[PDB]
């Protein structure tokens, strides 16, 4: 597949208070949220993956194998666990997390020198598009 490796730095973020509504965060929390713009550092080796969502307010961090089942522990965002896998499909990356909220996960994947993803939630979509600054 692809190497997802690289400081990625924000560029689009649409629809980010409708998912983290979604997720049941406070009203604080969403206010300080749709002001941040979370970058995403992150380190490859085949199928090992670190993915660190940095924000100056709080970051989170993701250390995972692609195709193994998890237990993922989302303190900082809304405080849940979920059972969470991420697959390949093809060249991009597919998350299931199971848990509470149904519908719950996301996908990963490069176009061009972009990086996207879409973070989906009981059918809510949120949008965020990334470049490494060259
Ligand atoms: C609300 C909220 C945040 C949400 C982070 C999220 C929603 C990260 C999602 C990452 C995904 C979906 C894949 C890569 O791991 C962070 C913790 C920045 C700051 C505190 C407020
Ligand atoms: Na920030």
């Amino acid at each position: 597949p692809v190497d997802f490796t690289g400081y990625w730095k924000m560029l689009v973020n649409e629809n980010f208070e409708e998912y983290l509504r979604a997720l049941d965060v406070n009203v604080a929390l969403r206010k300080i949220a749709n002001l941040l713009k979370p970058d995403k550092e992150i380190v490859q080796d085949g199928d090992h993956m670190i993915i660190r969502t940095l924000s100056t307010f709080r970051n989170y961090i993701m250390d995972f194998q692609v195709g193994k089942e998890f237990e993922e522990d989302l303190t900082g965002i809304d405080d849940r666990k979920c059972m969470t896998t991420v697959s390949w499909d093809g060249d991009k990356l597919q998350c299931v997390q199971k848990g509470e909220k149904e519908g719950r996960g996301w996908t990963l994947w490069i176009e061009g020198d972009e990086l996207h993803l879409e973070m989906r939630v009981e059918g809510v979509v949120c949008k965020q598009v990334f470049k490494k600054v060259q």
